């Protein structure tokens, strides 16, 4: 208990929620500041399942700002619940 873990839940608006295809996009959307953690295959709409891509940060820096940056032009179809957090203090 001491690591800061964030959580980004991305979900495609279309019923063609390609989770595995999103997997590749997830890696490229990850904050260039640190590294990822572990993703979650959780459902949202009637059949649209999102992926909660968490990230493990600690010795890193505020370079994770790149995440919000990529959000300014991220999956326009797959809007993310970019409000999840997990402060493991």
């Amino acid at each position: 208990m001491g690591d800061v873990v964030a959580t980004i839940k991305v979900m495609p608006e279309s019923p063609d929620v390609d989770l595995e295809a999103l997997k590749k996009e997830i890696q490229e959307r990850i904050p260039e500041g640190t590294e990822l953690h572990k993703i979650d295959e959780e459902p949202i709409a009637f059949g649209l399942v999102a992926l909660n891509v968490m990230v493990v940060v600690g010795d890193a820096e505020g370079g994770t700002e790149a995440a919000e940056e990529s959000l300014s032009g991220i999956e326009g179809v797959s809007n993310i619940e970019v409000t999840d957090v997990r402060r493991l203090m």
